[PDB]
């Protein structure tokens, strides 16, 4: 049902998804003038030397590069979270225009693309009860802006073709997030929400600072996927992002001066 469209675009999504309209959902919009720096966060650590990637699959909205989520190989800790946080999955958001395509923004800028790598606090046990917490999640979002290529993308972008369509997957193994990483783990934290329906606030923000550079040509790959199915009428996958809601009661607060 919900979508990217003319019709069940993120403004149709509170009639099945009520919290929508929610207390604390994503993404938002980072006042880089009211983000307070906190001192207590502690450093973040990013542990991704065991990672084990296994496979893409575009959804029908986006499209999932998926881990190996059943030992401690790839975890996120430190920053805000209490614990240990293992990935799951890593998936982009993306414009039609590199003048749009980000779910978070700075100031009101939007950036060209949004990679979001999304961890599930281990304490839960599963990622289906993890999503059920308020500290069940932890989601590391990089901002992409278009110039140099990113190398690190390159392996990524070339299996597109092989998953244009909504429900096709390929083997994706021996992928290696850190190529993914800006130099930079400065970050701004806040609670929040999954992005997609169900939009549930289940989700500590981590967001880097520091954006990652991708080529033209790569970007032009992403926008080369299809939300729709083969066979079915070809609607490009492009502009699956939702754009920044409401702060209400939240601050965000960074981990930099
Ligand atoms: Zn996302």
């Amino acid at each position: 049902h919900w979508g990217y469209g003319k019709h069940n675009g993120p403004e149709h999504w509170h009639k099945d998804f009520p919290i929508a309209k929610g207390e604390r959902q994503s993404p938002v919009d980072i006042d880089t003038h009211t983000a307070k720096y906190d001192p207590s966060l502690k450093p973040l650590s990013v542990s991704y030397d065991q990672a084990t990637s296994l496979r893409i699959l575009n959804n029908g909205h986006a499209f999932n590069v998926e881990f190996d989520d059943s030992q401690d190989k790839a975890v996120l800790k430190g920053g805000p979270l209490d614990g240990t946080y293992r990935l799951i999955q890593f998936h982009f958001h993306w414009g039609s225009l590199d003048g749009q395509g980000s779910e978070h923004t700075v100031d009101k800028k939007k950036y060209a693309a949004e990679l979001h790598l999304v961890h599930w606090n281990t304490k839960y046990g599963d990622f289906g009860k993890a999503v059920q917490q308020p500290d069940g999640l932890a989601v590391l979002g990089i901002f992409l802006k278009v110039g140099s290529a990113k190398p690190g993308l390159q392996k990524v972008v070339d299996v597109l073709d092989s998953i244009k369509t909504k429900g096709k997957s390929a083997d994706f193994t021996n992928f290696d997030p850190r190529g993914l990483l800006p130099e930079s783990l400065d970050y701004w934290t806040y609670p929040g929400s999954l992005t997609t329906p169900p939009l549930l606030e289940c989700v500590t923000w981590i967001v880097l600072k520091e954006p990652i550079s991708v080529s033209s040509e790569q970007v032009l790959k992403f926008r080369k996927l299809n939300f729709n199915g083969e066979g079915e009428p070809e609607e490009l996958m492009v502009d699956n992002w939702r754009p920044a809601q409401p702060l209400k009661n939240r601050q965000i607060k960074a981990s930099f001066k």
